[PDB]
């Protein structure tokens, strides 16, 4: 029947976490972790959370490039799956990389701050999600503090991740009066304490629950009858279709509720699913190698595997290039204590030290056919600046570097189309540090920035050639090209860009634009 790669590349478990700052990722990511045996890497996550906010030392300890390296993709067992959790940087690291780090994952799961619900980057993500059809499962975290009610919270999910709730477990109480979780379909009641082995409940009559719950037992035989109702059975299909999410509450930081959820991510998240290119639907199940880039660093590049066996002594041909390369020492993302010859499967990731010559979409594969992944975008940027020369016979080397550096995908460009100056967008503001610095040590350029009117940006295309010159003509003013050469919309706001568009009803304005 099944082929030894169609196995092992079914035991993967590849996804990301989408959430809004302090929702506890760090807290949930290491307790995942210690599940899969993960000791090291986990005590890494811990080291690393600890290291924010010690002394200076550690500050410049945890901001170099070793750590945030090997934590970048981390990978442990559990029950027999081979769980890929690829780390989506935030806070101050927040960038396009976050958004990317989604373009490589079969799903993700969300995790929610239940005292403050769904906030601006869970719904920012999430829209990522959306658009790539990307099945997602749910945490509500911190039930140890005060919170929202937890019917208010799948109203809060419901209402702005646009999804149907369905939950799994359900809280007893919340704060100083959280007591546990009932596990809906395994019929059985966890209560918190300072793992363990739950209680079997045979009803809702079940004695136990005035015996364990004391007089909230009122509340979660009031609040079960509710959900009996209105209520949504995680329906796998509809689950993997996006329409729906299984939804789980707990408290990350006592380890309180996780199993549950890792249990049913191990069971029922998608495994390695195929990746479109121009000419072709690949499957994991091909024997021969492919792989896409997703991510960049000053150099390596990550790239997931998409097809085949990966493994050192083999030979890959970069097809934009043309080039045959080597990943004779490449970097293999595996769980300590490997014990097996040294190879990974679909849904894994690698790092291939290459240098420049990359962009994020390149395709890597095995055999001598042409072959180009697709569906890997650039995402529309929330902040520009205008990049200011100081000494304009540096004007050539600016330009070199800067066209380079949104090649490799370190920030966005737009030339706009009456004058000569250069906007940068960044998904996050840390890119504009990041980018001076860059080009001061590899360019020997000193460059500023300037503030713009721009907050918005959107691509524009338009099947009527006339309304489309006409249009252009118009909004000569807000116009430009990025860096691959494509017509971009700039508006001061998301609410000014609304008048542009109702007066253009026929002219598309994209949100993404794939690369080539
Ligand atoms: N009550 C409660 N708190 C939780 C829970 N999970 C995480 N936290 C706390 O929330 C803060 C953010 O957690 P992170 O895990 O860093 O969140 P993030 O990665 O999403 O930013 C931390 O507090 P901090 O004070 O900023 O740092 P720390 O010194 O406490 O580690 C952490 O201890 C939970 O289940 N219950």
């Amino acid at each position: 029947m099944s082929s030894r790669l169609e196995r092992e590349a079914a035991r993967r478990r590849t996804f990301a976490i989408i959430s809004h700052p302090d929702a506890g990722k760090t807290t949930l990511t290491e307790k995942l972790l210690l599940f899969g045996g993960a000791i090291q890497m986990a005590g890494s996550v811990k080291a690393r959370k600890a290291a924010r906010h010690a002394t200076s030392d550690w500050m410049a300890m945890e901001r170099e490039r070793g750590i945030s390296v090997t934590t970048s993709v981390m990978q442990f067992p559990y029950r027999d799956r081979v769980v890929n959790l690829l780390d989506t940087p935030g806070h101050q690291d927040f960038s396009e990389d976050t958004y990317r780090v989604l373009t490589a994952v079969d799903s993700a799961l969300v995790v929610i701050d239940a005292a403050k619900g769904v906030e601006a980057q869970t719904r920012k993500l999430m829209d990522v999600c959306r658009m790539r059809a990307t099945p997602v499962m749910t945490f509500v975290n911190k039930m140890d503090r005060e919170a929202l009610h937890p019917l208010d919270v799948m109203a809060d999910i419901e209402q702005h991740l646009q999804i149907e709730c369905a939950p799994m477990t359900w809280p007893i109480g919340m704060g100083s009066s959280f007591k546990g979780t009932y596990d809906l379909l395994h019929k059985q009641l966890h209560l918190f304490s300072a793992i363990q082995s739950g209680i079997v409940i045979h009803g809702a009559d079940d004695p136990q629950l005035d015996e364990y719950l004391g007089d909230q037992a009122e509340q979660l035989r009031m609040d079960l009858a509710l959900l009996e109702e209105a209520g949504t059975p995680f329906d796998e299909e509809r689950y993997l279709k996006g329409e729906l999410t299984p939804v789980f509450f707990g408290s990350a930081i006592n380890n309180f509720g996780v199993r549950e959820m890792l249990d049913m991510f191990v069971e029922f998240a998608p495994g390695p699913q195929p990746r479109p290119a121009a000419t072709r639907v690949v499957e994991p199940g091909e024997e021969a190698f492919t792989g896409v880039v997703f991510k960049i660093q000053a150099r390596m590049a990550f790239l997931r595997i998409c097809s085949g066996t990966f493994t050192r002594g083999m030979r890959l041909k970069h097809h934009r290039t043309g080039k045959d390369v080597t990943v004779a020492n490449a970097t293999i993302f595996m769980a300590q204590d490997r014990t097996g010859v040294e190879e990974a499967f679909p849904g894994d990731i690698i790092g291939i030290p290459n240098h420049g010559t990359i962009k994020i979409g390149d395709t890597f594969t095995e055999s001598k056919e042409v072959l180009k992944f697709v569906g890997i975008p650039n995402f529309a940027p929330e902040h520009f600046r205008r990049v200011r020369l100081k000494n304009p016979l540096k004007a050539k080397q600016l330009q070199k570097g800067l066209e380079q550096l949104a090649e490799e995908g370190a920030v966005q460009l737009f030339r706009p189309l009456v004058n000569n100056d250069y906007i940068l967008g960044a998904v996050g503001v840390l890119q504009f540090d990041v980018i001076v610095a860059r080009l001061a040590d590899e360019y020997g350029v000193d460059a500023v920035y300037e503030g713009v009117s721009t907050h918005t940006a959107r691509w524009v295309y338009c099947e009527d050639k006339k309304i489309f010159a006409d249009f252009q003509d118009y909004h000569r003013g807000e116009l430009a090209v990025d860096a691959e050469g494509a017509l971009a919309y700039l508006a001061p706001n998301p609410w000014r860009l609304e008048s542009a568009m109702e007066r253009y009803p026929k002219v598309e304005f994209r949100t993404t634009r794939e690369i080539s």
